[PDB]
């Protein structure tokens, strides 16, 4: 399981259903931008 | 399932384990800022 703390979004991005994933989590995750993600509850 | 499109970190969070999630998100997800959340690939 990848998991990360939640933090308030920039608000040029609130609205777009973006999730901002740096490459350390994005490289275990197995995506890169653009990609979808789910997000959910620990 | 939550899903959002992942955007590149801004500098300053990275390598801190952070994602950055808007209050739509948050809500479907059900977590606060400062709570954790698991991201997986769709």
């Amino acid at each position: 399981k990848v998991v990360a703390r939640v933090a308030e979004a920039y608000a040029e991005d609130v609205g777009k259903r973006v999730v901002r994933v740096d490459k350390y989590e994005r490289a275990k995750v197995g995506v890169k931008v653009g990609d979808y993600v789910e997000v959910k509850k620990v």
